[PDB]
């Protein structure tokens, strides 16, 4: 596999979004991840609706704004036939009734992958497939105030991961990390970005809890 990745180069990757004070950042690792297929599929880079998923997908398994999968996204979206885009289905950052509308909808799914729980397993899907979801220990003050540099927080669990981000490549400093797109606005750490420390022993259990989408 490549020394260095970065989807961001190559057009899959949307700007970074904000889910507020909802526990929804599970549907924004889940477009996340579904922007990117339907872009390699596509060559089309569509934002999709975080609010069709908070609002609709309980049937799945996700509550909302207090907390989901982005497995449980993914079945929604095949479930029930498509997914309406960003512009057509305005994010809120609060629940509401489902107003899904197939006549705007701009993305689907046939299923999804989960990924073997190994980094050497992640860095395969990420290298071959696209940006993939996972889910992160961001259990620490550390990981609310980051900024800038590798982050590595010696407390980290690999086990309790609490936050779904999407991994968009990975590489390396003149050391090596995970490239991450959280879902907290562009002001918290690099543009919203974070370099997760890569091959450290699965650190925060970054690739326990990794999939994508098939479209
Ligand atoms: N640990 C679990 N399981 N809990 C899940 C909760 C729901 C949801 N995610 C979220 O909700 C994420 C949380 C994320 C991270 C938060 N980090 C911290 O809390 C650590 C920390 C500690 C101290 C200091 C601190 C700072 C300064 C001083 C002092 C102290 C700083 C930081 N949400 C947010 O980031 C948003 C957020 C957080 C708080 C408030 C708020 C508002 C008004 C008043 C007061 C507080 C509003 C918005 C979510 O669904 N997350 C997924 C992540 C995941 C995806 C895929 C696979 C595995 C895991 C999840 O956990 N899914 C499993 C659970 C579930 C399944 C189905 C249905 C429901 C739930």
């Amino acid at each position: 596999a490549p020394r260095s990745v970065d989807w961001r180069e190559k057009g899959y990757v949307t700007p970074v979004k904000n889910q507020g004070q909802c526990g929804s950042c599970w549907a924004f690792s889940a477009t996340g991840a579904l922007e990117g297929q339907m872009f390699r599929k596509t060559g089309r880079l569509i934002s999709l609706s975080e609010q069709n998923l908070v609002d609709c997908s309980g049937p799945q398994g996700n509550e909302g704004c207090n907390g989901g999968l982005m497995d449980y996204a993914f079945q929604y979206v095949q479930d029930n036939g498509g997914l309406d885009s960003e512009e057509s289905y305005p994010y809120e950052a609060t629940e509401e009734s489902c107003k899904y509308n197939p006549k705007y909808s701009v993305a689907n799914d046939t299923g999804f992958v989960d990924i073997p729980k190994q980094e050497k397993a992640l860095m395969k899907a990420v290298a071959t497939v696209g940006p993939i979801s996972v889910a992160i220990d961001a259990g620490h003050e550390s990981f609310l105030f980051y900024k800038e540099g590798i982050y590595f927080e010696p407390d980290c669990s690999s086990e309790d991961m609490d936050h779904g981000v999407l991994v968009v490549g990975y590489g390396f400093e003149s050391n090596k990390y995970w490239l991450v797109k959280n879902s907290w606005g562009e002001e918290w750490g690099m543009g919203g970005y974070v370099k997760m420390a890569k091959d450290r022993r699965n650190h925060c259990g970054i690739a326990s809890a990794a999939s994508y989408p098939t479209v």
